[PDB]
């Protein structure tokens, strides 16, 4: 009937409806759960060769226009019927159908609200929508991609927007954003043998490069964005600094800590996911939110796979760096995520601790159970990278389902590309 | 054919075999991840009325000595049928069967082999079993559990051991431990609307007090045996203080922490577990590692439900206690790590920081993948509840399944009990 749902601390049940509206299939088989896994194939949504089939189409379309119109307080069911003919009309005459900016905003912030990786959600209903649908060349993305980082960025006071460009149409004519997001920092391999940078940036920086791209071999040398429009290859560009805003790292305390020379943008916006709302599928709508102080502190800098900086922060606080049992590591980390948070604040650029984000999560969650019985969670994503069950969110048990609307991943786009 | 799993840190991949050998059905449905629930029924193993039919119990039987006989360097093949031969006459002619010495050590180890919530695993070649499968009464299971905690114990230098009593037969003649834990303390709701001691053993606690137990009123009062032998009514026995050996909190900096008056139990003994093991189950084999500092210091001494002292000890660190972005909870519960590792270091106690402990089961991964093609695992569980990401852990894919043999949750015994 429904899953019962228990939060062992506060000692709260939840029952789960929602549950029943999922997707086909999600992550996890019968005998084996793969809710560990990061890149599942039941949350990517990959290539095609031809339209979506009719049969498949319609449905879904139908699904979603009911699901908008019966949003509204008051129902405009003459419209409602209106817009079910309007859209069947549409996808028999055409193939496929354009979504109404109104449904297009309200596809978009119910994707983010089923996001069960998302710890920011309870934002929600405060989403600008950039409507891109019209972009036909790389030069004209790029120009969208400008305005979103501008707007969104609003001088440190963040805004969360997002910024759908053209649906695919056969598949074979997708727009595609080949960077990981907006604004992200290039790795290099030195000829020291040590690599300089983001290591996770490491094979697109190359792919960069072999698109002609400037390495200017630093720390922290923003990527430029590789754009590619109605099918045709990939075309480099490089992103204007004066839209690049970042935020030099300061302890408030250790003074020795700018010594360190780090730095991070101000703006975390997703740039490879796919939209997926009533049988439709936008490969290119980059979006942003604001940062969680733990993304950069715990895992862009002291992921060993990324910036790698706890070993020197242990040893500049003067911790026993050679022996794990002192806690050295838990010390430093901590102070970085302070650094973070108070380097953001005073320079007035947007961003929320993890605690205050996780208490929110939950604030929302509470209002999704109780406004439409239930609400996806990916407790593996939502629970913050340090201070577990300090949080609130560690100890509520949750339902990991995959919704409609829905963002998925796609397929890394160098492995599934055309070279005229 | 298996499933690809990677290591987000190292990079390095692993193919799991393993998943194949699975249990019937795990905790998720085919359009929902159920990981997060922390007593499901894929979990559990409940009560019985009637033995358990002939035609279950012997493949199962027949699988676990093929896996018991194919585990030698050099098998030995006659006595590998002669068992085989032995077994299926005596489950024919009894209806159950009796497992050997050496089986059911193989058992134990295999169980905890697959527990895939136990981060410390790579210590399962060493467990000291106690056959106490001819025990008929409850003070003789009293008398059992002393030996086990006076054992394992080993006057801090713990000793991993299991003790296992007489196998379900009819499952009305059920051996079981009321208990959640060997050593435990007890938590009442005082008359000041406070609640003193571990606010978990609440309901327990009532449950003693029903049965005649006399409330010492405390913070740290160990709570008695609650024993129930061959399915009568369970017979309550104080633990002899001379066993429970504590370790009293205190910081190596911080010397007003000792004037928080805390101390904890050094034996983590599990209870109320039951091992399955070739179709054979065992409701009573209680059975200890060593602590893991978290456990205590984060979530027995800083859970909302449990002690709950973060606050305060937030507070007798001077730091803002009211301004959740301080990160001040981050700062007092590190502190609480590290007193909790350090006393038990003081008084000679083991015990193994989150960090080694990690690293060691990481270690234990790659044997198990070598040795047998895989590792079931839940990431949810093998995560500290501090210091997430800072862990290998963190980053390394899962495979969470139930193989066999393995140790099963019950249902609570009052809820599921005869009185007369
Ligand atoms: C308003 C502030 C927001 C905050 C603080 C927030 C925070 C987060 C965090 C902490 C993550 C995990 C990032 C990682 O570990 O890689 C995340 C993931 C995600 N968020 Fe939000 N978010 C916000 C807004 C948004 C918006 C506006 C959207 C979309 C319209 C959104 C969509 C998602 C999605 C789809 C993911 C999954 C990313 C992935 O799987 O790689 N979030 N968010
Ligand atoms: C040698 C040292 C050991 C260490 C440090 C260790 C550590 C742990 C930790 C941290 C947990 C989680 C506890 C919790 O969060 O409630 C756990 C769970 C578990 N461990 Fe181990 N363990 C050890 C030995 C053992 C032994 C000897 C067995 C069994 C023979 C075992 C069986 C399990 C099981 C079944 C669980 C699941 C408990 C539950 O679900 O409530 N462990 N262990
Ligand atoms: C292997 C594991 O799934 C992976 O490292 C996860 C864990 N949780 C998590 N959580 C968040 N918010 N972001 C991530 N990148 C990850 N990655
Ligand atoms: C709700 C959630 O499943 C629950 O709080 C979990 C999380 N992980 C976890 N991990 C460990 N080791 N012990 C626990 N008690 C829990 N409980
Ligand atoms: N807050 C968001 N989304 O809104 N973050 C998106 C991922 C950013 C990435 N985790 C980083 O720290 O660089
Ligand atoms: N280390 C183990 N098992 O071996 N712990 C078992 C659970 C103990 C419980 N988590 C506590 O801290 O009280
Ligand atoms: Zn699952």
């Amino acid at each position: 009937q429904y899953v019962r749902i228990k939060n062992w601390g506060s000692g709260e049940i939840l029952h789960d409806t929602l549950h029943h509206k999922a997707t086909s299939d999600f992550t996890c088989k019968s005998k084996s759960c793969l809710g560990s896994i990061m890149n599942p194939k039941s949350l990517t949504r990959g290539p095609r060769d031809k339209p979506t089939p009719l049969e498949e189409l319609l449905p879904h379309a139908i699904e979603f226009i009911n699901q908008y119109y019966g949003s509204f307080k008051e129902a405009k069911i003459e419209e409602h019927l209106a817009r079910l003919e309007a859209v069947t009309k549409e996808i028999e005459t055409t193939g496929t159908y354009q979504l109404t900016l109104d449904e297009l905003i309200f596809a978009t912030k119910m994707a983010w609200r089923n996001a069960p990786r998302c710890i920011g959600r309870i934002q929600w209903s405060n989403l600008q929508v950039f409507d891109a649908r019209n972009c036909s060349t790389a030069q004209e993305m790029f120009q969208h991609i400008c305005r979103h980082i501008l707007y969104a960025t609003n001088n440190g006071n963040i805004r969360s927007a997002i910024t759908v460009f053209p649906q695919r149409s056969d598949g074979k004519h997708d727009f595609r954003l080949w960077n990981s997001q907006l604004i992200r920092y290039a790795g290099y391999q030195m000829p020291d043998g040590t690599i300089r940078g983001d290591a996770a940036t490491l094979e697109f920086t190359q792919l960069c490069i072999d698109l002609g791209w400037k390495p200017r071999y630093g720390r922290f040398d923003v990527l430029p964005l590789v754009l590619q429009a109605d099918g045709q290859d990939p075309e480099v560009f490089e992103i204007p600094p004066d839209l690049v805003l970042e935020v030099t790292m300061e302890h408030p305390k250790y003074e020795w800590f700018q010594e360190l020379g780090l730095k991070w943008y101000a703006l975390p916006a997703v740039a490879n996911m796919l939209l997926e709302v009533g049988g439709l599928e936008f490969p290119a709508c980059p979006f942003n939110g604001w940062y969680m102080g733990t993304e950069i502190g715990v895992r862009d800098f002291c992921d060993t796979q990324r910036y790698n900086i706890l070993e020197e922060v242990g040893r500049r606080m003067g911790l026993e760096t050679h022996t794990l049992a002192s806690l050295w590591k838990d010390r430093a980390v901590t102070e970085i995520n302070v650094a973070v948070l108070h380097s953001f604040q005073k320079q007035n650029v947007t961003i929320m601790d993890h605690h205050t984000a996780s208490e929110s999560f939950m604030k929302h969650m509470q209002n999704e159970y109780r406004a439409r019985g239930g609400c996806p969670a990916d407790w593996i994503w939502l629970v913050p990278p340090v201070s577990g069950s300090i949080t609130p969110v560690f100890h509520q048990e949750m339902l990991n389902y995959v919704l409609s609307p829905f963002y998925y991943y796609q397929i890394e786009p160098w492995k599934t590309h055309i070279w005229q």
